[PDB]
């Protein structure tokens, strides 16, 4: 049985911790709150193949990188989030995807894109100018809602799936 790191990574305020309690948990937090775990663990079946999902919820702030980029050696799939109505968050991505090229020392890490969010009507990141930017980096892109749950499984079941198809 297959275990994959996933590493969930984007700038503050983006709701990379909503993401993933989302899918472990089944739940939207917001206001109340909540009890600090960062490693999170699941098993999921995907394309008929049962395998264990270890996510690292990293944090937003770069004061704190002891944390972030001490781990992203061991990730093996990277999720890149950026908010839909979050410019400077999707302009960040770049930082993001280059501080993980360094560290992996390659070009082909497994990578989805993700843009969250996509319940918000104050949308400042337009849907097809993040699929052009995903298509000139070569990864799949995605918009999700942490509180709706739109798009949140097919996040990360396609990340797993750029994992197995790297691993080949
Ligand atoms: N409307 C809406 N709000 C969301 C969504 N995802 C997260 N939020 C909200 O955005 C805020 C920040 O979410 P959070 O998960 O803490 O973000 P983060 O990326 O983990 N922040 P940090 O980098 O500081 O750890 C919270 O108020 C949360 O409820 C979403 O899909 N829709
Ligand atoms: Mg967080």
């Amino acid at each position: 049985m297959t275990e994959y790191k996933l590493v969930v990574v984007g700038a503050g305020g983006v709701g990379k911790s909503a993401l993933t309690i989302q899918l472990i948990q089944n739940h939207f937090v917001d206001e109340y709150d909540r009890t600090i775990e960062d490693s999170y663990r699941k098993q999921v079946v995907i394309d008929g193949e049962t395998c264990l999902l270890d996510i690292l919820d990293t944090a937003g702030q770069e004061e704190y990188s002891a944390m972030r980029d001490q781990y992203m050696r061991t990730g093996e799939g990277f999720l890149c989030v950026f908010a839909i109505n979050n410019t400077k968050s999707f302009e960040d991505i770049h930082h993001y995807r280059e501080q993980i090229k360094r560290v992996k020392d390659s070009e082909d890490v497994p990578m989805v894109l993700v843009g969250n969010k996509c319940d918000l009507p104050s949308r400042t990141v337009d849907t097809k100018q993040a699929q052009d930017l995903a298509r000139s980096y070569g990864i799949p892109f995605i918009e999700t809602s942490a509180k709706t749950r739109q798009g949140v499984d097919d996040a990360f079941y396609t990340l797993v799936r750029e994992i197995r198809k790297h691993k080949e």
